[PDB]
């Protein structure tokens, strides 16, 4: 039987391990047992935020050392997915998932799953070749989840890669096009193409609706459970699956709703319940909330007009997280809680999938 | 005669924007010489360097003057022209027109929405955030609630300053006439221009006692707050310029007003609560909203409810930007609306990272 | 006969008019005779910059009213090129082009000359695409005529103020059935800038015609102008173009200069262009009238083969950067920050520089 | 006792970069037990929230201490680790590493580069910007200067320090310990930590009497500056790190350093002297230069040789931002190489408005 426990963890900086220390020295956490980590970090969660890298390196060493191990097995074996841009209220944190085998005693319980794809070239992102590939990936970690069927997978994070200025000018000189010359926009095509490549997985598109020329195109394909997010500090896909499975005696459920827009609190309630919490009474059961959040592309939020496409000060998916996180804190009254921002095929425009991870 | 107050809420495309309400007045809706007081969501950062309030009042005073054959100097003389900077998050552009007829009619039963205006001195640039500016703003605030007819402080549910700040230029004029100014930062100085307004609000409203108000405690003493001012500072006015609303029984409005205060920034039960004041008391009773009107910021803690949040360590964005976008995202998600008005930095409005919020709803 | 008169004016605010007022109360300018104004004003000079549209109002009200005509009128008459983005030490001014016929005879040689010419209202549909490029050519030939300017040799800066993309008008193109050059707003301003650099490049000789294309605006940085200057801004729907250069029929007590930047650290281009300008030595940088430049952060991503942050910086975009640096070079050769700088440099000059042109008195 | 001093400027691709270093060390160029400091320019915001100065200094000291066999905790109590955020405009990520170790050499003719470290106790937040932290700095660089055998204070040409700054999260914390800060604002507190690290500069120089120091002083006196410290704060330490630099009669090394002081952001003049200063008399022998190193910053009068700039009022970009820029361009221009250092922030460093610059030079 599989038991998946769930961490959520207050930091005080990018590099802080201590919280996770206490877990794992008081024995509540065995470190070998770790799969994979999903953060919010501090820094601007765009192109420039070097926090995800700063965050996964310390906990690397942390773990390495606690281990006996190197840091390059370390992450050979844990997910390390962050996510940058703690606008708002958005309260940095990580959340640490813990898998064990313990043959014990219902219905179907929180499993997860890992996967990584190969190293991508930078002509590569957001074209079919990371669609493929992640989609294979995706498969790889259902599997490790001992989950078969698609509809019990609620949330699929995956940390991506993206383009810089100097990548792509290398790209330039071997003679090869990227998908796009911005280094912001590239964030998008590598989120999109990875969130087709979830929703290729499973089922929920055919593949003969995916091309090239759709990806970051047709705002009709989407998954419903991806969820995305890029960074300097990788160059391949990193792949947490998690669903519920009936062999699995973990304490926790995971259920999910999602956003139409980002003002649309009826869906972080219906995620809520779909994960068994159906009162204000019961919101202490919440372990965390992970949603997805970004600009419609019309530049309006039921009929009103917004700036965060227009502003050159604050990039969209900035302003994005903020109010999606507001929205969510608003709701279940604290703020750290998981919100990614840049939903490309992820939700509908304008939405985004919203998963919670509650005890039974 | 009679007063009757019409708010028109309309949203705008830009800051100098004016189609929406010439619509208004080319309908026959508006009286343009009726207008008394006009309150923006302008597009700028909300901070030092935001000249789109600016841009926004020049634009309105410009197309009023013209409409009524005046010109724009007695126009600004006569309206309130508040502009409040910073649209973040899915907060949206609009300006908010308060009109004020003259009407031979019977009063409303019970008490309805009424509107005072009032616009102090021009402030040297070393009393912002001190006494005399207190003291100047709590004189005006009595002024409007007579202009607005309200003579219980009980009946006043929102009172909207806009105030002055300084510029580099300005610190540097004061430092060269050999006076020091409350602080030496631009951004800070809109704290202090904030929460001295503010004060002068909660003095005149009896909030309160004047014995516990002084220089040292303008920005530091917390406990002090009123639970109905709105303060925003621009570079474009020198002065207060006033506006006080609530209720009274001497209206003919069928439009009410009713507030509650945010505990913190995610307070939704206070929206809520403002809602229910102004007598919208269902999710279908929303439709009744004309605007809601609340006051946001980062609380000095730099936690809510315990956690922490980077509002105040951000180099970057601001902390008022940020807080504007939270509460405007909290209040929309609320009434399902984002064309609502957020202002950020609520010194001694509401609590230590709350703020006061109101509601202006039809009868 | 033609005498151009140019004043730079520096500003406290973006509806600033107090000094343009005092040079016309003390007799200084006839404000009849003003036929451009180019302006730096202290917004971010990106998409959400509304210095640009508030100086242009502040500038035509003031102007309006001392004429005794409609700002309609004023805008019809008088180029208001609002050029955003003061960062750095770059100072707030405006830069005011005044025009006489006189009746003294023609200065030995060529001295200062200036045209004016505004083209029709694009589509959004339009910005960055080859009608903006043909029709900024077309209307760059107008005003070499109104400046009495035969040669393109002797053209030494051309300044449009030209339109961008905002979300409402990319909403409004598609529900038109029209698809954008680009959908991001800031990359807009690039594709407006570059079609109308070329479009100069076009009307000047700088570039033959069979080598533009909509394949190529943006793309292939080989095609260029030496004397474009271009800036984009949402207070405006069509591109209005001030021609600078010198003529034989003018009376001007000016010249201008130009030379080009190869790159933005490249201080002696900005010597060459003062030399160009005739001054020849640190002791007639008096003569000076003003410096105008395009900056840019070449593709890239390094300045003489250094890494510079500025094409990765999520928080601070690449035009700002560029001002910044550029007036700060500017600057120390010349010995004043108050020199009229704009980013985003596409089809002006080579990749990572941009044209720059002295103004000086002979 | 002779000391050879040698310095490698490595260009970087990111804050975690060490190939640069490696390469050298891999090649027999540096012993890396003979490290004594390394200064940075890391491309975070340089501000408030920058981790990219603790990314490098943690990706560094794990470097160093795997090569070396020891711990990261000894690697961070043996070198000196001062990371400059903020690489704006063009300026160039990279780090410049100080090499010093004993040689049996004969008197060199003249004067050549030494460098001594010293570092200090951590400061409590309350100490921030006053004199604890004055003559705590001004006790640990006499004790540098020591370390680099220079006894005459005018062989010291320029004095770079890493201090610290106060967050929301510290703020708050010395108000629960019943403390008041200097300043209850993070990025103000980073100019109060600068400002009262380059007064202990100045003090153990020479260059001011103590007499003249008071709390009240600190940034506010700017009569009052060192013509050779170089401060700069983070969140990534507690104490101050002191590099002094100068030369010394006890040295081998093939370099010396020169300095200038800047008067205000744009003089070239300086630059082109402090080259002068340190033996490069032409544009030929500009290949001689190792690094240059500056400070920067907005005046507090808000112009520039009476011209008018933004960067005091622009509440999008702070101004230490926008000096970095401004004075590295300006450098860049008159050495042909943006990959120098630039730190931005110069309370008490220079005038009001200017900086020190040094040059490190082969000879
Ligand atoms: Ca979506
Ligand atoms: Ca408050
Ligand atoms: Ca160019
Ligand atoms: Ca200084």
């Amino acid at each position: 039987m599989q038991k998946v426990e769930v961490f959520r963890i207050p930091t005080a900086s990018p590099d802080d391990i201590s919280g996770l220390a206490t877990l794992i020295d008081s024995g509540k956490i065995n470190p070998a047992e770790i799969v994979a980590i999903l953060g919010k970090t501090e820094g601007n969660g765009c192109v420039n935020d070097f926090t995800r890298g700063f965050a996964t390196q310390s906990l690397a060493m942390y773990l390495a050392e606690k281990l006996g191990i190197s840091r390059e097995e370390v992450v050979k074996k844990v997910a390390f997915i962050m996510s940058g841009g703690t606008e708002g209220v958005m309260t940095p944190h990580i959340t640490v998932f813990v898998r064990k085998d313990v043959a014990a005693p219902p219905g179907k319980r929180l499993a997860v799953g890992v996967a990584f794809t190969r190293d991508f070239l930078p002509e590569e992102l957001g074209r079919m070749e990371q669609v493929n590939e992640v989609a294979r990936a995706v498969k790889e970690a259902m599997k490790d989840a001992q989950i078969d069927d698609p509809r019990d997978v609620h949330f699929v994070q995956i940390k991506c890669p993206l383009l810089t200025a100097e990548r792509i000018e290398d790209a330039k000189r071997r003679g090869k096009d990227v998908v796009v010359n911005d280094t912001y926009k590239s964030m998008a095509y590598s989120r999109g193409a990875s969130a087709l490549g979830v929703a290729l997985a499973l089922g929920e598109i055919s593949a003969d609706k995916i091309s090239n020329e759709a990806i970051c195109h047709d705002w009709n394909l989407y998954s419903s459970v991806a969820s995305t997010s890029a960074g300097v500090e990788l160059l391949n896909d990193e792949i947490i699956v998690v669903g519920n499975s009936t062999n699995s005696a973990s304490d926790l459920v995971i259920g999910h709703s999602v956003m139409k827009d980002a003002i649309d609190a009826d869906a972080v309630r219906a995620a809520l319940k779909d994960a068994g919490i159906r009162s204000d009474d019961e919101m202490d059961r919440i372990v965390n909330v992970l949603a997805k959040a970004e600009a419609a592309s019309s530049g309006t939020v039921r009929g009103r007009r917004n700036t965060m496409l227009d502003d050159s000060d604050i990039n969209h998916t900035r302003s994005a997280r903020a109010v999606v996180n507001a929205v969510i804190a608003s709701v279940v009254g604290d703020p750290m809680v998981y919100v990614s921002g840049g939903a490309e095929h992820q939700g509908p425009d304008g939405g985004g999938p919203i998963a919670v991870i509650a005890r039974v």
